[PDB]
């Protein structure tokens, strides 16, 4: 009943849209002819957006293929994404316009206008330089959510230096891993991070793994917690001891690189394989994402936009960094978690910092269902006029209590479709178009998505199939790091379009459903987590002979993980043991990876050339689908 | 699963059936062909009917329209409804069969014969004649329950004098407003009815509207509480007073009217508009309500018969006066509520009186079904042979609920389809009629309806449709008071054809559901309201600027109201003003258009036009289906 | 979304199980190819079966038609089936072999190796021979669930003597009825069970029966409780009073019968009909029981095999006696019930027995559900390797129910579909089919089964319909005793198929779904019960005129008995008779029959021809689909 029913946009919001403006400026009123529209021109449409950033040196043609399928945007343009984040605001209003609104776990609160960010960057880029740090380079963050790590990546940025970014809640193996499949130069932690009030070792996890990552020269240590933690003589500095001597007025200028040279590099990850480092580059990155944060979040001078998700997913990287920056949004920046000091936080962080704009996971939503009604409704939520959704695709129940209580049943949801691989969002309404519970609705402009079946067939309405794109855009992947294979088989899996990997219908008025990973990958709160990263540590311990990692339902997290482990002949298998080998991953990979269920067996199904098939083994527990 | 399913009609109904006595009599043993015979035959049939009733003088053609799409049936014949309800019962058994049996609120009790009624009704004709009324003046009606309610009714038709009847729950403004649009010469009332214990100050409410009705000549004032109320010298005077003066063996001989002078106004409405005068005749409601009611629930001599509707609506109108007295049947007439004393009140009735049909809300049964089963069980419902249900569609649980606990799970649903504007019923079962849960089922004789789109193409089984009328029936409406166009548009929306203004589906068997109004009127516990009525008693106040009232659901009422309100600028938006405002539309135009959440909202959807887009206005709240 | 769901058979069973060393022997790796075949070499595969047991000569024929639609199989071959039960066995390792494990009601066990039935079987046979028991002659049995029911049912097997079987849950009626219809000649009964710890008069009942059946000249009684019960000098003699005279080398060689003369007689229900004695043979019902139970239950040597359904029912005779000792089983056999003395006691059996194969009614299930998880979870059920259902459909959820802690995720379930008249399992999975929940799967082999409408056209995928059989099977009834014209209509209501009297579907893969039977006979916990067993009882009181029995949903027991009564005129209809009536229905027909529900009617639906008409008063209450 409730998911075929539609919802129009409120009071004045579609006569003031961003997209309102650049579609009456083409000649259009109604999204349809202007979608149509923007197929046969995209070209068009992207040299527009990206004629709205500053240029060092304009390009020559907006795409070409260069050895299909890889390609490029922009080519032969000079560009610094870092510069329209940061430089080009200054001598102008927005120097002085709030750029971060930093809040801590513990309620402890800096604001940081754009000016204060040019010039923190603008230093630590010079201590990274000092160092050695140069064009090329990648430089490994593993950060909380604190100014100096925004700061971190803009001047990786600003040096044209690749930046390699670890999510916080990953442990020792997880961080080693990703810094040697990319040779990382040098690492930028901190002492610890704070999270629901305990301490998060980072810089103790970085020693463990540092110590098998020959490729590291230095290890930066912003001192964020102050507690004593160990530091290596010669390889290991305090940030802020170095940033003493770097006085305020010091400037590295932006290093103008080509429209297609490395941004930066995030690992994600398939059901199989190890993972993978995904590329992403300065010049389309900059305006798909810039164009996408435009229209999707309508972001007006006045907004306070918030982004829940951490700066280690590629959510954090497109829609708190690099996006809302272009825009010169004022953005707020939390440390901790919706539960800590209680479950109201998100609702005094939005009343604090009157945010317009929030745009936060479905697990975040079913997390906070759970506390019921009351919690919100304690907080002034009065200043939201758009809200949004992130990671995966939202049932019509969260969908409705996040309009009914945090939108006051008027609130339009931006449920949004994409991927690292994708670097913007793709599948998504605008302020625009009536809505529908559990739908991303129409593709943005120029994303020519179609469903079709094995063979590239499309399947027609209101039938389920693989979800392709047609054509490239601007802010998509160029290749997997140290592997262009990998990279290929998104482009030569079904002939000639782009495969994203996830399953759809289309409904007869256009607008998409989407119905999760074909791989069956373990998503795991809006993440995914490779099975061979968790299968691996498991075989790494002394008891375990083989293992396979298969994710189950989970009414909050969306799945959870369940590993089957064939021990070694001889061992007991105790209940002590079943602890042991969560607490083993736990420390390796780290909590979000976590098995909550674990079983003996003394066997596993096999191909004949010996590798495990998880979908039987998934398919014994839950039964396949036809 | 339970919608789906037939049940056959019990032991020995079918066969002693009145319906199947009058398909014998045409040579049919099956509804199916002796339906398609009705439709060829449709004049003969209605001549049949009509010949069972007294006329003064007999009709030279069944139907002709006069300037189409206005109509006429029996033209020429001359008749009085009242005399088919009285008079000629007299001089033979039936003057000394009970007519009402009356049953106060405080179970208080008094039977009136035939004989009783004739008399009682030919004493008020003759006071209002006294007064001045006479054949075409409008008398009003604004009264409790009670006998001289039924007789103040008869009376007004046996004058010629159209009565126009309020019910008791409006209040002043409602009441003023019907007693303008059709200029009415007198108002019947009383002191006060009682309802649920507490008195209704009927008298003073009536004197809040008559002061802004300058048509009014006198108030006649029915003695029912005792209590002080004001009588304004030289208007009102008691009725008990007046009747003083009027001998027991008074005689107004019933006016022989043309079948086609006005019987009554009633006022009924949609989303949009003012409130519809809608005006019945003397001949065809007469017969049509005659044979409704005799096929319907087969009514039989021996019959104790009770529809707990309200006379102030349609349902009582037909299916408590005109039509059942018809039929001679022995009438329950209850003043008073179903929960009070408690939520066996029902049961009682039925108990005390040996009922043997009943008619009621689905209001009621949901209203009920929350007190539980053991209620009706304390009660002896031995007598009834017949359920029915009017006013709105009845969900299959509650259908379940009826059958099982007030029909010993064998008793037939009569579930009924009609209107104020089409006089009697029109879709319905019979006791011929296997039945399923929430159906309709097929037409009753002569009733050619059907489902189709925008453009009047059948949409064939299955599929939901605009449900229309192909051709005049007897007691349809004939126009609307002083506004013809607006009976046009029934006839002018959808070439050729009523269109009644419910949306509908016919399965395979040629069974109808119907599925709500399509203006989507606000209905409350079984009555329309209109939008326009609640909005201008809301802009009436100081506070208001503007407002819109739309109907959400309500598990009981079927919905309740909630309004948005636009105030001034400059006033505080309090609860305090909420429940003022609550008082407001309570105070004017009654309890059941009482809202029962309101919002203050700071601007509203308009055309370019300037009204009030109200589907918007849901749509954003609540969806809207594709 | 449960139901649609394939659950792929685990690790190492499908590579060992007998069905594939079969199909590899005929050179297929698929069911579907090697199904396909098994229609076209129908009398290759039963002549590969049949070739497996001991023939004393063999047969001219696989099969042919005599006087069609009466048929044989294996024709002129000269066989005992008791021989390849016991005789076979002896001078062989199999000998020493366990036969029954059988377990008492209060605890008590007891083993017997197949010698040792062998030799209990001899003496039994021969006690019955020195009778005048000789080959023809009808052995009514009316016994628990012990091994000299077993021995006594073998015996007669050796004898060429057919037994008629009386479940001991039937009262006196019941077994006096079936005792006369096939003019039984002596009685096997005890003198009670135990049953949850309660006596079992079985015979006092016996006696209140044999009263009333003239052609009974000798009652056989086991000592099983040891009470005093009531003897009659002459008639009555103990068991164990007349072994003391048998030696324990005595032999009755195994009568060598036609591959047709009878086996036994089983008496079964329609909805309507005095209960029907089902014919089975020694040839054909030997080759089909041994096949099934080989193939769909995958014994090996081994194996400790476990069917709950008592012996009394076909199940037990094909499923607990006949087919699983033909695959030299050990075989579990317990006296009592499920809850007693709690509801682990299947959960204990099963692991005192380490038992691997478990055949259950789905009743048991839905009556152990009810008592959560706790219980099974406190034995060690890991002995079991695979799980099945039998006598009706099984919901999904009692399906995922099973799986889930009865076969820890992980073991098959073989649902099953057949009946006393097919003699053998006919649609059921084997070890090697993907399961889908409440499915019986494919057919197996040489039975060709198809969905039919009323003229035999199929009705193709996906839709409902009369599930035939195009071809006999080896197991399949020969006719009803005394009456051949109504084994003749299960071959003529649709030309030329076997009509099983079910309805069902069969989806895209081939997978058959049972929707019920078509005649809504009364199914009780899995048994059918005739109407008129029940109907009679109660006319056959003084106070009763008429009844009709119908069966209603029951979330236990599949359906329960409610029975409309027409009172004589005159009788007072009290609780206190209800009682007495459910009294009457319990000590005549049995507990299992016995009303839940009774209803005083003053009328009841007939035909013209006089009948009730059970449907009607079915759908009256609870209506007809469509
Ligand atoms: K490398
Ligand atoms: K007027
Ligand atoms: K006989
Ligand atoms: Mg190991
Ligand atoms: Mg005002
Ligand atoms: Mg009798």
């Amino acid at each position: 009943l409730i998911e075929e029913r539609l919802f129009p946009p409120p009071e004045d919001i579609v006569k003031n849209a961003n997209i309102t403006a650049y579609m009456k400026s083409k000649g259009f009123d109604d999204y349809e002819a202007f979608y149509r529209w923007s197929l046969a021109n995209r070209f068009e449409f992207w040299n527009d957006m990206a004629k709205e950033l500053h240029w060092f040196e304009p390009w020559k043609s907006t795409f070409e293929w260069t050895d299909k399928p890889f390609f490029k945007w922009f080519t032969d343009g000079k560009f610094n994404i870092a510069y329209n984040c940061l430089d080009r605001y200054m001598g102008t209003p927005i120097e002085d316009k709030v750029a971060f609104y930093w809040e801590g776990d513990d309620g402890s609160s800096r604001a940081y206008t754009y000016k204060e960010m040019y010039v923190l960057t603008n230093r630590v880029a010079k201590v990274l330089q000092n160092q050695g740090v140069k064009k090329g380079d990648r430089v490994a963050i593993y950060m909380p959510m604190i100014p100096e790590m925004a700061a971190s990546v803009l001047a990786c940025a600003r040096l044209g230096a690749p930046h390699m970014v670890v999510f916080g809640g990953f442990a020792a193996s997880s961080l080693r891993d990703r810094m040697n499949d990319c040779d990382a130069k040098v690492l930028i932690t901190a002492d610890g991070g704070y999270r629901g009030g305990k301490v998060i070792e980072l810089k103790k996890i970085a020693d463990e793994a540092v110590a098998e990552t020959p490729t590291i020269e230095k290890v930066f240590v912003q001192r964020h917690t102050g507690f004593e933690v160990p530091m290596a003589e010669g390889r290991d500095v305090y940030l802020d001891v170095l940033l003493n001597d770097i006085p305020e007025d010091t400037v590295v200028p932006c290093e103008p690189v080509d429209s297609e040279d490395m941004l930066y590099i995030l690992y994600t990850s398939g059901s199989t394989g190890k993972p993978k480092g995904v590329v992403h580059v300065h010049g389309g990155y900059a305006v798909g994402c810039y164009a996408t944060t435009k229209f999707v979040f309508d972001i007006k001078p006045s907004d306070v936009f918030w982004c829940t998700a951490d700066i280690g997913w590629v959510t954090g990287h497109s829609y708190t960094i690099y996006g809302p920056m272009m825009n010169a949004a004022s953005i707020v920046l939390f440390e901790g978690i919706p539960t800590y000091p209680a479950a109201d936080r998100f609702w005094s962080i939005v009343e604090k910092y009157k945010v317009n704009i929030i745009y936060t996971a479905p697990t975040a939503i079913r997390s906070l269902m759970r506390f019921g009604e009351e919690l919100p409704a304690r907080h002034d939520l009065s200043s939201l006029r758009i809200l949004g959704t992130v990671g995966e695709p939202i049932n019509p129940e969260a969908w409705m209590w996040y309009r009914k209580n945090i939108g006051h049943n008027e609130l339009p949801i931006m449920d949004t479709w994409w991927q690292t691989e994708t670097g913007m969002i793709l599948i998504s309404p605008t302020p625009i178009l009536p809505l529908k519970p559990g739908s991303a609705s129409r593709p943005l402009p120029t994303i020519e998505a179609d469903v079709v079946n094995k063979d590239g067939k499309p399947v027609g309405p209101e039938h389920g199939g693989f979800l392709i794109i047609r054509h490239p855009w601007p802010a998509q992947m160029r290749t997997i790091f140290g592997d262009p294979d990998r990279y290929k088989t998104y482009w030569e899996t079904i002939p000639d379009v782009y495969f994203a990997g996830d399953a759809a219908t289309m409904d007869k008025m256009g607008y998409f459903r989407i119905q999760g990973r074909v791989d069956d990958v373990i998503k795991v709160s809006g993440h995914r987590l490779g099975s061979m990263e968790i299968e691996s540590s498991l075989v790494s311990h002394p008891a375990v002979a083989e293992a396979a990692a298969i994710g189950k339902p989970d009414e909050v997290k969306g799945e959870h993980v369940k590993v089957f482990v064939i021990l070694r002949n001889g061992v007991e298998p105790t209940e002590s043991l079943a602890v042991e080998l969560k607490r083993h991953v736990r420390t390796l990979v780290g909590p979000l990876a976590t098995p909550d269920e674990l079983e003996f067996v003394t066997s596993l199904p096999k191909t004949r050339s010996g590798k495990i098939m998880r979908r039987v083994v998934r398919a014994r527990e839950l039964g396949e689908p036809v």
